[PDB]
């Protein structure tokens, strides 16, 4: 039987989908394998499962000789070097985007846990002082407040239809526009970025349809804003200028900032740092953070972890596998 | 099987890469099909991939009722009727833009070239007269001298990266500024664009952080004995303003990726290069449009509006798509 | 006054500079004099200024009895024989090395005009044909690529310093390593020549920081190479051996050859044609050469005849001129 | 005030004019090495140093000299310089270029010709005064139709097989890395292994081969494989020849003749050190020819080797990047 090297841990039902077509090497850990390591097992591995941590490269294939397949748990491949593994008879597959409905709901949770004080909330629990209702903690509601949505791609659209709701008056700004009869069953309304920027006191980066720059939020979309305007950003860590971020925190032009992602994430980017900011980490009364936990829903992860292996499967079993990206041979 | 029509070349793998899913009918040839023959082979297709050449409007796309997805091997639609589309529920998709790396490298080529006399070097060499060196095409150099970058957008960045290593005096000039780790990284200079004309032996234009030409007014705020080089778009240079200044003298060189005879939207435009441009070889340096004519970079954009209308065909969102047909 | 011959043309402020102090006979062209015509003009010279196509022998001293001093506008002495300057009373003087930056810029400009196939596009501009873009010319980015700089003396540090910023994988190999801070800011890492003639898919053959090698480059050099790749020649003709890179162009072997030196004007072996092989020449499609144009940078050349022609201003009022590398009569 | 510079051995007197424009120079006015302790105390307080192959330019050396900028050394390898010691102290350390190879070749030749024709014993006949004509005496071995193995294809090997080339002899060679097809041709060589070379050559000729640096490979082994009544001529280095088993393959015949220019009492740097050039060797004078290292010693040469080296000294005090520099100094 063949072997496929797993560098991530997964459900163990995928194991054992696994199991009857191949011999399985999994990551039984949590933990993110060394490099080296990860080599060392895929050496005689015909197949791989990778994830966001893994980088293929020529170097990585030269050291795999047997492998045929690599299924990435992943929607895109910025770190695989495709046509590398299409001279080297490696097939290279993907997943389609599944990531839309839980990153707009955690956007959601940001919004939330930020302008309610819940961290700071919990961490007075905690201490054992609490003793009834206190006028302490104050914070920003969402009923008539205003917050804009920049860019409305599908994660975009997924928090309009979730924010329609909650009675506020919600904005959003796209070089292409949403179509007339979902404008009127979320009540958002279409408006420029600098009328966004100016009038939002919630202000929520998605990724537009279309393109465009680097550093979508700067000093200088920093300065248009609302004074006291909270900033989200569940999107990716290069929208974000967190330096800026950083002064518009401390000068009172942001009331806080809550992200999913962080500027040290972007492995295409040379000016990239190494750490999150320990301004912004300190800063634990204006700010909330997660670990990249946009996906982390169970449901979410066992498929993305299932398509893998269906893809892995097709390919060891001789058949185009219905993700690949590239022609081998 | 579905049906794909590709109306410009693409990589054998991309052929293969839509072969296992599609019928495939590719244009074998580097040329620009004229838009009849374009027409008659998508007339009974599922997918189309468009290029720069393909204007996809109402009349195109009535001629075309079984279109479900055009997968555009372009960053941007100014030739695509996106309403249009959606009403003929077509997905239309785009690919990121993957142009900005591959056009700086060009653009130092550029500067490279011109500055040293490379092209006429390489003529005195094919000539068979070479004999050892000679006091011969004496250039400019590079070391010591001042750059300007017009516009800090994408492309101008990725200029000043790759200028930083080369101890001259960088200068920019953009509505917003870089913050203070890229300045002194990249060792660029914020200046206006008068202080940039004024003081430059090599100006640079490039595209804008966010939304003026190189006309004869602009021409002659520069230094005598400058250089302009044009790999941003044919429309931001007056080419018969720079005509004259070469001639003048306050133009030492010309170099451009790009031409005014390439600005179709647009009514007043010319039909050819200016012959005195062509013929000036001691001072022009040119290439046609090849700013991002790299293959590692041509093969993913193939490739990705190549997955764009596989998604589509089996009935997925694509990843690139920019409407909401039906 | 004293006479000056200068073999080659100067720049007019060299001529003014001379004048001062001597009757100035220049070269008013841009052409290599036959040698009976240097003689013809410095029979009556005391000073000569020379350059790398002048051949300063026994013969060519006793044809000019008054001569006291020779300024090199050169780095080296190759072509002059210096004790029979010194039997004959002759100072002979150099120049320091100025030439290092302008070759590390030509070689990238070299490097760049190959892989971009920017001559066969200027060409196809100059035909009056250009009709907008085509998939045409697809050459070969730098960004990720393998760049190998064989040999880090100072053109070596000076490419890999300008290289720094293309996100390149640069490496080098020396027997003189680079010090941990060099290979720190340039990002550069020591290989073996082995190493390097595998991995890159850009091979530039430099100076070493100390080494004694004849024709690197050879048939056995090139069948190590990747296939495909491109070697780009600045340093001197001896380095490359050119009948061996015709072979592996045909081959495929290399995709490209650029060069700005040649075996033919290789004066210190006699096994050496005189001409640039006719199978190069006609490749216009996968070579670039320029005629020598290294240091053809004004400031330098200019800076060059100006400590020349100070050698000769100082040998002529009876000083020790600073270039000194004699000691005459 | 003038820099002092210190040359630890002779040079030509263009040399010194040389150097007095711009510094001091303080000579080794003898043909002999000096003292290391009369160099280093020659040394204390100079600005440079022009460095020859007796010099160990270690910390200690540097310790003892502390205004030192340049170690100009009259030399093609920094063998006995501690390279990052010279860095570290602030002082460029700089090399010549190889122009040791021709005149290498030259003296091969020379002893071989004047090993395998005896004229060393011909001259000495000469000077007895008994010299009555042509005697059937003195036959020796002709170079034309012979056998001659070149062990070694670098600079060197190369040079004697360019110059040998038209004397019509069958020139061998085995070396790990090959010619290509040209040179080969231009010369008349052939490779061979060493065994085979070995076994076939009426004349052996070590050089230094390309890359791969072999140990010893001239031992009694060695020679029990060489063809009974060979000739060796040893001009490459010292340690490449095993000098007693040379003595016993000239007492049993093996060897017809011994010729050198190096000796094994040269090799310091390494362990295997005898102190004197066998005294079995020294009597035989009618199979061996000796010379004392004079493999680069044509004037044209050594005035050329110490000009550069002068050049990178007065460079480098100077405040320019000498042009030999092996390092970047502070």
């Amino acid at each position: 039987k063949p072997k496929v090297v797993l560098t991530h841990w997964v459900h163990p039902e995928i194991i054992e989908l696994l199991s009857a077509s191949a011999d399985v090497i999994p990551n039984t850990t949590r933990e993110t394998l060394p490099r080296s390591e990860v080599i060392a097992r895929a050496k005689d591995a015909d197949a791989l499962m990778a994830f966001m941590p893994d980088s293929i490269d020529s170097a990585f294939l030269e050291e795999c000789p047997k492998l045929r397949v690599i299924g990435a748990a992943l929607k895109g491949y910025d770190n695989f070097d495709v046509n590398a593994c299409t001279r080297h008879g490696v097939w290279l597959t993907i997943v389609p985007d599944l990531l839309t409905i839980p990153t707009a709901e955690l956007t959601i949770g940001l919004l939330l846990g930020l302008t309610r004080h819940m961290l700071e909330g919990d961490r007075q629990i905690r201490s054992g002082h609490f003793q009834g209702w206190r006028p302490t903690l104050y914070g920003s509601g969402l009923t008539g407040k205003t917050l804009g949505i920049r860019g409305m791609g599908a994660v975009g659209r997924a928090i309009a239809q979730r924010l329609a709701g909650f009675e506020m008056n919600l904005l959003y700004c796209d070089r292409i526009p949403l179509n007339a009869e979902q404008e009127k069953a979320w009540h958002v309304q279409r408006v420029t970025l600098d009328e966004l920027l100016e009038k939002c006191d919630y202000v929520v980066p998605a990724v537009p349809m279309a393109a465009e720059t680097l550093h979508l939020i700067d000093a200088t979309a920093l300065a248009k804003m609302k004074t006291g305007s909270y900033l989200i950003n569940a999107c990716r860590g290069s929208v974000v200028d967190e330096n800026a971020v950083i002064a518009a925190l401390a000068s009172g032009k942001l009331a806080g900032y809550a992200a999913d992602v962080f500027e040290m994430e972007e492995w295409i980017r040379a000016d990239r740092p190494q750490a999150i900011p320990k301004a912004l980490l300190d800063n634990t009364a204006q700010t909330f953070f997660t670990p990249h936990l946009g996906s982390a829903v169970k449901e979410v992860r066992l498929e993305i972890e299932r398509q893998a292996a269906m893809n892995i499967i097709q390919a060891l079993a001789g058949e185009k596998p219905m993700g690949a990206i590239n022609q081998p041979y």
